[PDB]
């Protein structure tokens, strides 16, 4: 099935997914010259302190850190959004080396990775329906540079070893999102897709312009992890990454003058 392998890489998921060359695909390339600001952007708004945090997994193409959304706890709202998103998972995506790993780019610059927090829409009642709506989901990404330790992803670094193969899971509670975001919450928008497999078309992307800085210690950890099940052949957890995708009928738009 489905991965970045060398056979059954970005590169073949149309074969399965033919949404995979759509017409709102994701990641896509920011061109920071480009983007225009738009004044009629609402102020964003994320409210993670009352965010439960129940589990982190792996499901063998990244880590899952999972949230309690039976009830509206951590939600995302405004700037670009109408109505309230509730926070599911976050997960992340890097690279092999620190010169790649990140979804998104910036004027063609890739990041060492890229953090995505996953909400869906209330008013579609449950995450299942809501990805098949246009408006169902709303990704916040944040780019993560290699320099300085992020103190708040430690508690996530130091269980990764306990999770290392595809289908362990592990306990992860009283975690607090809030510890991975940048200090400005200035962000681009555009229309888009999930970046893995069934690449439905339902995310209003969220790309905050401050990346977070991380350690070589820390991504280092990432990237102990494996794509392969408990006893199997090590397949080393890099470069889960989906390429830029065409822009086709897009604009992006800047909150930041
Ligand atoms: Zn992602």
């Amino acid at each position: 099935h489905w991965g970045y392998g060398k056979h059954n890489g970005p590169e073949h998921w149309h074969k399965d997914f033919p949404i995979a060359k759509g017409e709102r695909q994701s990641p896509v390339d920011i061109d920071t010259h480009t983007a225009k600001y738009d004044p009629s952007l609402k102020p964003l708004s994320v409210s993670y302190d009352q965010a439960t945090s129940l589990r982190i997994l792996n499901n063998g193409h990244a880590f899952n850190v999972e949230f309690d959304d039976s009830q509206d706890k951590a939600v995302l709202k405004g700037g670009p959004l109408d109505g309230t998103y509730r926070l599911i998972q976050f997960h992340f995506h890097w690279g092999s080396l620190d010169g790649q790993g990140s979804e998104h780019t910036v004027d063609k610059k890739k990041y060492a990775a890229e953090l995505h927090l996953v909400h869906w829409n209330t008013k579609y009642g449950d995450f299942g329906k809501a990805v098949q709506q246009p408006d169902g989901l709303a990704a916040l990404g944040i780019f993560l540079k290699v320099g300085s330790a992020k103190p708040g992803l430690q508690k996530v670094v130091d269980v990764l070893d306990s999770i290392k193969t595809k289908g362990k899971s592990a306990d992860f509670t009283n975690f607090d999102p809030r510890g991975l975001l940048p200090e400005s919450l200035d962000y681009w928008t555009y229309p888009g897709s999930l970046t893995t497999p069934p690449l439905l078309e339902c995310v209003t992307w969220i790309v905050l312009k401050e990346p977070i800085s991380v350690s070589s210690e820390q991504v280092l950890k990432f990237r102990k992890l494996n794509f392969n099940g408990e006893g199997e052949p090590e397949e080393l957890m890099v470069d889960n990454w989906r390429p830029a995708q065409p822009l086709k009928n897009r604009q992006i738009k800047a909150s930041f003058k």
